[PDB]
DNA sequence: GGCACAGGTTCAGAGCAGGCGTTCCGTTC
DNA sequence: GAACGGAACGCCTGCTCTGAACCTGTGCC
């Protein structure tokens, strides 16, 4: 998770000022067949929800509940990457939701999870791999963009 | 009918202040 | 003029300040 973090904002601000060569030419390709494969994988793949059930007990419910937040993490990144790319265009932002959609699949299954014991597992709340930045151009985005041009991915 | 957060409570430790213990001078017969 | 009560500097007791965690009670799902 945090490498793809690393990743993803060193090869941005690399495209930002490097350049005003083959690795990060490949990477966009790479992230892209990441991203779609991500969109298509249902936790069946990843053997998640029903054939484990996160027992915090079990060896295979642990790496149960530490594959889901790498899972997360992962998601988180290619959320900001996906937003980064565009000038808003809206098959990546549809990608987005889909990812946010698993996502939150995710987080609501440990609720699920973490309903039942008692609630030391504070872990759940794992600092998110957004960062300040990105987040406040998030919100900017949301409440004070009233740009057409833009409007129809942000609706 | 159960779980989570809050709030109370309690204990452990540590730190510090004051009162009594020793020693002397004032006051009242 | 003397004696017994008021008075000052140091060490120990205990009490308080504070934090941290457990646990239990209530309200909402």
């Amino acid at each position: 998770d945090y490498l793809l973090c690393c990743i993803q904002h060193c090869l941005a601000w690399y495209k930002n000022t490097v350049i005003p060569e083959a690795f990060y030419e490949d990477l966009d390709d790479i992230l892209e067949s990441i991203t779609n494969r991500m969109i298509k994988s249902e936790l069946e793949d990843f053997e998640l929800d029903k054939s484990a059930d996160f027992s915090q007990s079990t060896s295979i419910g642990i790496k149960n509940n530490i594959s889901a937040f790498l899972v997360m993490g992962v998601c988180e990144v290619l959320i900001e990457y996906n937003f980064s790319i565009s000038s808003f265009s809206k098959n990546r932002f549809e990608d987005i939701l889909s990812l946010f959609m698993c996502y939150k699949k995710l987080s609501d299954i440990l609720n699920e999870k973490a309903g039942k014991a008692k609630t030391k597992m504070a872990n759940k709340t794992s600092d998110s791999l957004l960062s300040m930045k990105f987040v406040s151009s998030l919100l900017t985005a949301l409440f004070r963009d009233s740009i057409q041009s833009h409007q129809e991915s942000l609706s």
